[PDB]
């Protein structure tokens, strides 16, 4: 990097969101006036949870990712008690909150989100990078409503968390592959259109069985092109899922996506 960062370089503004390990704040770099987000994580929490060194890896990965639909990490630093991530600010907030406000997305908004996700994942696959738990809460909106993936690139542990967004291979304790991200598109496409993710339940263990079985239904208003895309992405067998190019070339995506 070009700079040594300290907290005194930044004027902190209001909280943008509150996470398990800490909060995200609006901030402004004092000398340049550059507005950004600062995500502040407590070291003690990271340690106790056993994710401290995992974060380090994901930050290094993230620091090398440049793409209009991937939230930019500009730098990072620390002090005795906290880690600080210096991020691109996404002024229209999370897709989660947009989904709550609208209850569900129309086909053009969904198709365009899926296209933008798929471009970002395709850029990440060209670097051998994958994701885990891509969820509306981790997807952000830029100044012109463009999707930004905030969820860092995933890095594994040595060889309780929510199951909604995980593919069969992750949960059955099996080998995994970039094709996890194809499963993620399927889950997200469904959730964008329907308003809830497709394997939801009141219990984790029930959600587990639903995913393993790929057991889900479509409400009557979900159209055939959409049912086609979602069903090809939610294949139990990773090899039967399409490639990212096939998602971008799918007639329902091309009929509804903004070009
Ligand atoms: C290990 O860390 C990986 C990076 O993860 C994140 C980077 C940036 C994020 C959120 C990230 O994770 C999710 C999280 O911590 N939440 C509290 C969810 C709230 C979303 N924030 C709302 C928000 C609004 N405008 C923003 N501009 C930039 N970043 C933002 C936000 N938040």
């Amino acid at each position: 990097k070009k700079r040594q960062w300290a907290l005194e370089d930044f004027e902190i503004g209001r909280p943008l969101g509150k996470g398990k390990f800490g909060n995200v704040y609006l901030a402004r770099e004092k000398q340049s006036k550059f507005i950004l987000a600062l995500k502040v994580l407590f070291k003690a929490q990271l340690e106790k949870a056993g994710v401290e060194h995992q974060l380090r890896r994901e930050v290094e990965i993230q620091s090398h990712l440049r793409h209009p639909n991937i939230l930019r990490l500009y730098g990072y630093f620390h002090d005795a008690t906290r880690v600080y991530l210096i991020l691109e600010y996404a002024p229209l907030g999370t897709v989660y909150r947009e989904l709550q406000k609208l209850s569900k997305f129309d086909e053009q908004r969904t198709a365009t989100y899926i296209t933008e996700l798929a471009n970002a994942l395709s850029y990440c696959h060209s670097k051998r990078v994958i994701h885990r738990d891509i969820k509306p809460e981790n997807l952000l909106l830029g100044s012109a409503g463009e999707l930004k993936i905030a969820d860092f690139g995933w890095s594994v542990h040595a060889p309780c968390g929510t199951l909604d967004y995980l593919p069969p291979e992750m949960i059955e304790g099996r080998m995994h592959d970039e094709k996890v991200d194809l499963w993620s598109l399927g889950v997200l496409c469904y959730e964008f259109l329907v308003g809830k993710p497709p394997f939801e339940a009141n219990t984790y263990q029930e959600t587990y069985k639903r995913i393993s079985r790929v057991e889900f239904t479509f409400p009557d208003f979900v159209t055939e092109g959409a049912r086609d895309l979602i069903s090809r992405l939610l294949k139990h067998n990773p090899s039967q899922r399409p490639m990212l190019r096939e998602v971008l070339e799918h007639p329902w995506i091309t009929a509804n996506s903004s070009k």
